[PDB]
């Protein structure tokens, strides 16, 4: 059934996962997260660059195309999460789609709520472009609230006229601010990961009073006409399964060739658990294939 290594992984997980209803400061969970981050393979070469206002880091595994590259945009709720936090990660799918990734530190909520991440990314996007990246040599990708977010610039970069990128790949997407899919219910018992009424937490901040319908807060209500092809990766085990169920019916509903893939005993975002989950490695050497497929096409 499930491998020994997402068992093991789960067990430790829960173990670690503090208990429900207690309140973290956000400050606790940002140096947390800082602290607990994977060490990025002695192999990663790493630039650091400003974009659009923004930090970032030109991620650069062996192996990468000159002329492609990955916009990346991380996850962490839209609170928290930075370039040191997803680059470990983030170096292994420039690996598999022999590209360099951008890794960009987009502002976070509460300091800078909604819109601030969207304004970023599109900037961000609108800079590989104007750095000379032709949109079929580009890729968007992000995990977790990164990956409702590369949707969000998507859209958002299309309604303002700009050209859309070869593809996008969103992980363990959060497109839904409302928080209301069965999965939160039907999957909450095999989610490891915490909590949430957390979550809503998040959202709050992120929103700070905005419609948690916007179409650029939570992309699965955006017309998605006219995206690129989509690679969609989502665990079984996870509180946001319906939300990439609902994002792929949406996607083909609007003409989005779309390609969802629900891995059984999966968790949220497996994909950061590379070093010691095979599932981990497999999924990202997917992303890179499908990136690679797609910059082929
Ligand atoms: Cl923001
Ligand atoms: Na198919």
């Amino acid at each position: 059934m499930a491998g020994p290594e997402i068992v093991k992984l789960k067990k430790i997980l829960r173990e670690k996962a503090v208990p429900p209803g207690t309140e973290v400061p956000l400050d606790v969970m940002r140096k947390g997260m800082e602290k607990v981050a994977f060490k990025a393979a002695d192999d990663i070469q790493v630039e650091q660059v400003t974009v659009a206002g923004c930090a970032a880091e030109w991620v650069r595994a062996p192996g990468c195309q000159a002329g492609k590259a990955i916009l990346y945009l991380h996850g962490g709720g839209y609170v928290m999460g930075s370039i040191n936090t997803h680059r470990s990660m983030v170096g292994e799918i420039s690996r598999a789609s022999q590209a360099a990734a951008l890794l960009l530190d987009y502002r976070l909520a509460p300091e800078h709520p909604f819109p601030a991440a969207v304004e970023d990314g599109v900037a961000a996007y609108r800079w590989l472009l104007d750095q000379g990246f032709k949109p079929q040599h580009l890729s968007i990708s992000g995990d977790s609230a990164g990956g409702g977010l590369v949707l969000a610039v998507l859209v958002s970069a299309r309604d303002q006229g700009l050209p859309m990128p070869a593809s996008a790949i969103p992980i363990s997407p959060w497109a839904d601010m409302t928080c209301t899919n069965d999965s939160f219910k039907t999957r909450a018992e095999a989610d490891p990961m915490v909590a949430p009424g957390g979550i809503n937490k998040m959202a709050a901040r992120y929103l700070n009073g905005a419609d948690a319908k916007h179409p650029y807060a939570s992309p699965n209500f955006a017309n998605l006409k006219g995206l690129p092809p989509l690679l969609i990766h989502v665990g079984r085990d996870e509180v946001l399964l319906d939300d990439s169920i609902k994002l792929d019916a949406k996607a083909k509903a609007d003409g989005v060739k779309s390609t969802l893939e629900i891995w059984d005993d999966m968790i949220h975002v497996w994909h950061a658990f590379h070093p010691m989950l095979p599932e981990g490695k497999q999924a990202i050497v997917r992303v890179g294939e499908f990136m690679r497929e797609q910059w082929a096409a």
